[PDB]
């Protein structure tokens, strides 16, 4: 196979944006350097090994011109390889083969849970000794393979009796036929090809199946042999014993490469070690539609495949599900994890149908009530209010509740039991305040500090605009960098971005761009929905702290990224001094800041615009609550006043600053927000509560704290 020079080749991967390979990763000059001359014993280079990385961006692995090059050039696959299955401190390891004592094993047959399960199949790769793979193999060579593979099948035993279809003059009608019964690899892989995986197809290459038709082998297409045991159902112990007996008795008449590091050799390294894949392909349209969809099934060390394209255009919910781990563990290891990860799988999406029967459409789908409190158990009862308040005589009272329009208590803890350093819920409506008053109420008084809870929350009280208990702090530029002042809403007659369909979302934004095209004088902007935006453009203004973050894992599962980015978006005055985020965490953030510590110009430009929007839509509030919002947190004003605070440096006493701060009732975020730390010890730093006090107490309550804070300065 002729390709180009190594070092052209690893210019091409390393100028190309889209290319984010481990090949690009680990493909250095030194090694370049070092193997760039160096033959394998069989002929091969690095070069034909990366080639692929060159023409295909999104592959993330080389692969390899013959079995000796994990040896040859193992400075490079060493390091691929580490990466790729995550082995600790780069040691390497694999266990001798082991497929268990056949004759006790036995796993539950997987459609014991719920009846999901189309099809159970599990496969090995194995490669013969002596023979190259694509970029090393001759024409002449290749066909020798296929040939000492074909004669070890047909002396395979009795239900392995079958027939050997040569690729070489089979009808197009048959191959396409094959294809679609999972029965036969395609033809159309371009990782494959670059790769040398067609060279003088079809010669070579062909497939064996039994007469029963639920085992067959596929020869020189991917690797030398792939070994398939399939069938319909969750019958995986009759699927698995197989599989292992047919893998024995072939390893009697072929010698297969074998590592001890690396465990059985193969074409491409994430395939090393057991090469065991065991998969299910399963209805799971409820599980499939969490937010955390992909790391539920990789904790409990399951990977979850598309299989979109292999059906008819209106079935949905069918998902390949299978045991991540290649490396490092035996046969037996693989499957049981399969077994276990797939039946946790299963058994969730089963209780999800079940708790979200008759649930509204578009509406996400939650855990029951007893398997979140279990997760949430993580979480600390001192530190988080989600778990101090959600008692057993709390889980009693409310599960199986809904509001009107479909919330659950599973729902706003769901946030917290995923996230346990996450300290307050999200809820999905603000009906939730009432439903679920019991949980909710005892911990919003706990976090605002209520002292008399006999009195309404203030009526909205902004002050006099013209005179105003706070001015310009007018500093320098020594502490503050930059003030600002924001507020939630909730839009009466729809569910918070939580668990809101995507139709509610666009006709959210409807409802609120229309008034945000309609603002004048300083408060006059655009409205950029995040459908239309380019990812430097947001970028750009989430790093400029105007932009609400797209990456947060606690607001991802509350469900907050739903059906991303439908109906969000950010406007803005030309001077970005006041800005309005549409639908992140709440329906709207209205923003106010500018450069330097002017608090009471911040603070007018505020008022004056909440004022204008508040003309075209009705604010949810409550007598009890104030401004309803997603989180209890920022109930009341839900007004948080902050200047990003450069402390050099009471963060050395990090007790000193967090004494400073308990006692005004203020919080401590970084310098992009919760859940960020801060450089420099620039500290986000804001008023704590919001309920219990007006708009004009909230905001002075920051003054004082940061005005205090501030002179703590150089007496230090
Ligand atoms: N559990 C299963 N039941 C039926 N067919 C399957 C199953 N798992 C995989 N397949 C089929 O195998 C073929 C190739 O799948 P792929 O994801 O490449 O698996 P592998 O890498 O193990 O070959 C496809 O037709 C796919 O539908
Ligand atoms: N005084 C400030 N100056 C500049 N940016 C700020 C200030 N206070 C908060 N931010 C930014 O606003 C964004 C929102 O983060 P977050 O902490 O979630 O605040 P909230 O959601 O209450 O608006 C973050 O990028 C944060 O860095
Ligand atoms: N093809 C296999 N075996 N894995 C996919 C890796 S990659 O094509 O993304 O490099
Ligand atoms: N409501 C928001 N964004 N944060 C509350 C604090 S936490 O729940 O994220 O810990
Ligand atoms: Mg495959
Ligand atoms: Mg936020």
């Amino acid at each position: 196979m002729q390709v180009e020079s190594l070092q052209n080749l690893q210019v091409k991967i390393r100028n190309d944006e889209r290319n984010h390979s481990l090949t690009k990763k680990y493909l250095t000059d030194d090694i370049v350097k070092k193997y760039q001359a160096t033959k394998t014993s069989l002929g091969g280079t690095l070069a034909q090994c990366v080639n692929t990385n060159a023409y295909n961006p999104g592959a993330l692995l080389p692969r390899s011109c013959d079995l000796n090059a994990y040896e040859t050039f193992r400075d490079f696959f060493d390091a691929v390889i580490a990466d790729y299955h995550k082995v600790p401190d780069g040691k390497i390891q694999h266990p001798k083969s082991n497929f268990g004592d056949l004759k006790s094993l036995s796993f539950t047959d997987l459609n014991t849970y719920g009846n999901l399960v189309v099809s159970t199949r599990v496969r090995l790769g194995r490669t013969v000794e002596g023979f190259g793979f694509g970029p090393t193999l001759t024409k002449e060579t290749r066909i020798e393979l296929e040939n000492k593979i074909s004669t070890a099948l047909h002396n395979l035993s009795g239900e392995y009796e079958g027939t050997y279809y040569p690729l070489t003059g089979m009808s197009e009608e048959d191959r396409i036929k094959l294809v679609n019964d999972h029965f036969l690899f395609r033809n159309d892989d371009n990782v494959l090809r670059d790769a040398g995986g067609y060279i003088d197809w079809p010669t070579g290459r062909g497939i064996f199946i039994n007469k029963q038709k639920n085992f067959l082998v596929w020869i020189n297409e991917e690797d030398h042999i792939r070994v398939i045991s399939m069938q319909k159902g969750g019958g995986l112990t009759a699927v698995y014993k197989r599989l292992a007996d047919a893998i024995q008795e072939l390893s009697k008449s072929l010698k297969f490469a074998f590592n001890d590091r690396l465990g059985f050799i193969t074409f491409c390294p994430s395939n090393l070690g057991t090469t065991l894949r065991a998969s299910v392909h399963a209805k799971i349209p409820m599980l499939a539609s969490l937010p955390n969809f992909k790391e539920i099934c990789e904790k409990h060390g399951i990977q979850p495949r598309g299989t979109h394209g292999e059906h008819t255009e209106s079935v949905g919910g069918i998902y390949d599900l299978s045991n991540k781990r290649r490396l490092g563990l035996t046969e037996l290891d693989a499957v049981t994890e399969m077994h276990s990860g797939v039946r946790a799988l299963l058994e969730l999406e089963v209780m999800l149908q079940e708790y979200n029967k008759g649930a509204p459409e578009g509406v996400m789908p939650v855990e029951p009530l007893t398997y979140l409190a279990k997760l949430l158990e993580g979480a600390s009862i001192e530190k988080c209010y989600t778990r101090k308040y959600l008692t057993p005589e709390i889980i009693k009272k409310y599960d199986g509740k809904r509001t009107t329009h479909g919330a659950t208590l599973a729902h706003m803890i769901r946030n917290g039991a995923y996230n346990n350093r996450s300290i307050c819920p999200r809820t999905g409506e603000a009906e939730c305040y009432s439903t679920f008053i019991d949980y909710l109420d005892p911990l919003i008084c706990d976090y605002h500090g209520v002292k008399d809870s006999a009195f309404k929350h203030p009526a909205p009280t902004f002050g006099d605009l013209s005179k105003l208990p706070f001015g310009d702090l007018d500093p320098t530029g020594k502490f503050i960098v930059s003030t600002r002042v924001r507020v939630g809403r909730s839009v009466e007659g729809f569910l918070f971005p939580t668990i809101m369909s995507k139709t509610d979302r666009i006709k959210l934004e409807q409802v609120i761009s229309g008034a945000l095209k309609g603002l004048t004088g300083e408060h006059a902007g655009t409205y950029y929905p995040l459908t239309d935006m380019k990812e430097e453009d947001r970028k750009q203004l989430v790093e400029d702290h105007f932009l609400f973050k797209n990456d947060d894992p606690v607001l991802r599962d509350a469900g907050g990224y739903r059906d991303w980015p439908v109906g969000r978006g950010i406007f803005h005055n030309n001077s970005k001094t006041f800005l309005v985020w549409v639908c992140e965490e709440d329906h709207m953030r209205i923003i106010s800041m500018q450069q330097g510590g002017n608090l009471a110009a911040v603070y007018k430009r505020l008022i004056e615009g909440i004022n204008a929007i508040g003309k075209s839509m009705k604010f949810a509030h409550s007598d009890k609550y104030g401004y309803i919002t997603c989180c209890p947190s920022n109930l009341g004003t839900s007004m948080r006043a902050s200047v990003l605070l450069k402390i050099p440096k009471l963060s050395s006493q990090p007790k000193k600053l967090d004494e400073i701060c308990a006692k005004y009732m203020l919080q401590a975020r970084g310098l992009y927000g919760e859940h960020t730390e801060s450089p420099d010890g620039t500290y986000d730093i804001s008023n704590k509560r919001r309920l219990g006090l007006t708009e004009l107490q909230a905001a002075h309550e920051m003054a004082e704290g940061v005005a205090k804070m501030i002179e703590i300065e150089k007496g230090l």
